[PDB]
């Protein structure tokens, strides 16, 4: 057979070979002796040049111009600029291309059928933390679009030789606060405890509800961060209710429309963009299963099961399962009622299968992280569970990065 | 270097140091992770010696006897045997230890808390298919123990130089037939279509039902397989009813009490046991999710959802998730009403956590395959979902092997 990964789908009985992985420059955490695929985070000179050269080639390739004069001219111009300034800049449409690509390359994202439709806001002119606030507000305005959501990314200035990074401290543009108590517990979203304490430490006046939208903490080159509160009318939220369980409404649960990861470094041709928030729309299970049922988040399963009158003294009643289905249902219903874009884990995964097939044709593979693509309820009930997948790092990429503090 | 392994629910980190013991390579390389592939792409005297020395040192260590008189004379035995015949033989108590350690090392198995309680039948004195059938019959009889299930393995003669393997052609000792219909579709378990055909092709007259217990095809070295029908009364079956929905029963669904895998190979101290069928008891989801709801299995979701009165027409109604849940519920009710051992997915993954904990203290880790340990439903609702796991091959070991035909 071909010596590239044989990938099988056990439901359809079909084979593909992933030849795309051959392009991976970067290595991940597995070795022949032990597989580390399940861990969340696995433990410049002439280097820049070859990262840069490869990205330009991806670009010129994508516009079908490999070998052309614009192409070799562009390669020369890049290495003249690394030659003298130790770095280089990207043309506008080179940035747009690379941003989209990073998304298309992201092994953990199930929504990639949408990769070619992303609005890229150049913000490489940004000079202050004030300015960052304006762009972010603008992004949120555009992306939200009164509930009819549009995928977008804003790109702030890249990293530079001996000059401090641009950083958004928050992990998402929109996050609920988590307050620590002496009684040990956490009010709000326990994931956000640290960023909450940090905002207070930098001079925020805390609320004290389960659902207080956090202020942004925005950092500009070689400065302490600055505090910024989102105008509430910009932050669209969805109150949660059940289509038939009248009391669910009374739990006073809510969620925000816009998922906007603000802490991930965007790497393109070796240039590093530390502040480059992107947003899409949610998949039902992110809110409904992880955010609301993780034992270390809102952990509402028990509350709800009691309301449903389930027997929670025993695992074999599948009370945890019954409550979960009904919560997910409520998330979906409430967004549909509110006319805010959402996608259920079935439709979502069905579209990823379509994505897998498009990429097979186009690139000869699609890097994908199974543990992360399979939804956290109803896994085997969805087609991706039966689909083997190869994971590998391609560049451009979205990458995790150490916290500014 | 040893992997930091984090639990995300509890914030606890640990370090897996056992994996340094692993001698066999897996399918992953630093360039791409093949963690989710089911089977290997792949699938001497000096080397067997070393696998055997390593195993014997293991066995004496296990009984607190390293460097004892017994230990050294046993190594010298093996020495002499191999040096002469190109091979050697295990003592019964070594086998017993080996079988146990093989289950202990099995990364895809969530029942390993049970690893020390295994009844081991030595069947290495078997010269025909007939005898195999009598051994297979005692195993079932004992394992089943009228519903109070008990874990067993039955080890037939090891492979040898230049003669056929003892093999059980069936993938489990109890499986339902799959009959192809002229119109392409399959009546009964579609994963068993091949094994069904082979049985008709060696003289078995088929049933015409969804739930026909297949015969056994048993092969002694270099003979045509022979066919044997299991006695109806040795094969315990549960009919499927549901606690509250009366029509469910009418649906006629049944399943069998004994999960007895028969197509895998047991490797101990480099000896290979080509027929070593083992059984424990079922986890509910194996049946109620996979075997009944996989689209390429009995595929019953839509039938139920229809009976359940649900909006079949759109994915947003979560009809699948809803039906899946009842179906698992009914498997659990039905087994418990028949006083036949079953473990649910919540209880099982809770006990798998304890196991991981016991093995941390005992060995410095636990080879575990995340994608196989997380149930097919309610993933993030069990504690394993949140537990990083390192996967790798330790010996003794169950391995897959080619089909004999
Ligand atoms: C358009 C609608 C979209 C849907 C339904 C979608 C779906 C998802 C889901 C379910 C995850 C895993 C989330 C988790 O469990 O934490 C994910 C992760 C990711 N997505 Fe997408 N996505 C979409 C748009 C986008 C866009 C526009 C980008 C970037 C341009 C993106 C890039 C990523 C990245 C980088 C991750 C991994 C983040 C991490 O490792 O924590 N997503 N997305
Ligand atoms: C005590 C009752 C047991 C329970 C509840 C249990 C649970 C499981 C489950 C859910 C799987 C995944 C199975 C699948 O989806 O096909 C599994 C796999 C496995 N189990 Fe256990 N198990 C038990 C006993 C045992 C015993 C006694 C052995 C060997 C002596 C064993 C060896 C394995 C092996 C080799 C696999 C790999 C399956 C494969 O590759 O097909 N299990 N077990
Ligand atoms: C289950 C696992 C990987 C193992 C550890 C963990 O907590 C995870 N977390 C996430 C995951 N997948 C997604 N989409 N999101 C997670 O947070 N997969
Ligand atoms: C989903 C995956 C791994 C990927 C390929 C596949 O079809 C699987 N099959 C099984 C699995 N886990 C279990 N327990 N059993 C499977 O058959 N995990
Ligand atoms: N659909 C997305 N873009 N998700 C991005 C990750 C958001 C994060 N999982 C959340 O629930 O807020
Ligand atoms: N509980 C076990 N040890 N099972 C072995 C696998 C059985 C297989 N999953 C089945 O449904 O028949
Ligand atoms: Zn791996």
């Amino acid at each position: 057979g071909p010596k590239f990964p044989r990938v099988k789908n056990w439901e359809l009985g079909s084979i593909t070979y992933d030849t795309l992985c051959a392009q991976s420059q970067q290595d991940g955490p597995c070795t022949p002796r032990r597989c580390l695929g399940s861990l969340v985070l696995p433990r410049p000179a002439e280097q820049l040049l070859s990262q840069a050269r490869d990205f330009i080639n991806q670009y010129y390739s994508s516009i079908k111009r490999s070998g052309s004069q614009a192409h070799e001219e562009r390669l020369q111009e890049v290495e003249a600029e690394v030659a003298s300034t130790g770095t280089y800049h990207l043309r506008e449409s080179e940035l747009v291309f690379g941003a989209k690509q990073a998304w298309r390359n992201a092994p953990r994202c199930v929504g990639r059928i949408q990769w070619g439709k992303l609005q890229v806001f150049d913000a490489r002119d940004c000079s202050s933390a004030q300015e960052m606030f304006t762009y972010i507000c603008n992004h949120i305005k555009y992306a939200t679009n009164r509930g009819n959501l549009r995928s977008a990314i804003t790109v702030f200035p890249q990293r530079a030789p001996g000059r401090g990074d641009f950083r958004i401290w928050n992990s998402q543009l929109v996050r609920y606060a988590g307050y620590r108590q002496q009684d040990g517990s956490v009010r709000g979203d326990p994931a956000n405890v640290e960023i909450t304490e940090l905002c207070i430490q930098h001079g925020w006046t805390p609320g004290n509800g389960r659902f207080d939208v956090l202020p942004l903490l925005l950092q500009a080159p070689d400065e302490a961060p600055e505090l910024f509160v989102l105008p509430p009318e910009l932050v669209l939220e969805v109150p949660l209710e059940h289509p038939t369980l009248e009391w669910f409404a009374a739990l006073g649960l809510r969620w925000y429309a816009l998922p906007a990861v603000s802490n991930m470094l965007l790497e393109i041709g070796g240039l590093e963009f530390s502040a480059a928030p992107f947003s899409g729309w949610y998949m039902s299970t992110e809110i409904g299963t992880r955010n609301l049922c993780d034992p270390h988040r809102y952990n509402i399963l028990e509350d709800v099961a009691v309301c449903m009158d389930l027997d929670t003294r025993t695992t074999s009643s599948l009370w945890k399962d019954k409550a979960a289905v009904e919560i997910n249902l409520a998330v979906l219903h409430s967004f549909q009622l509110a006319k805010v874009t959402i996608v259920d884990h079935h439709a979502a995964t069905v579209s990823f299968m379509k994505h897998l097939d498009n990429e097979q044709k186009a690139r000869g593979g699609c890097p994908a992280d199974w543990a992360w693509i399979v939804p956290p309820i109803s896994g085997s009930l969805t087609p991706v569970f039966h689909q083997e997948m190869v994971n590998y790092i391609l560049s451009p990429a979205f990458r995790y990065q150490p916290d500014p503090w």
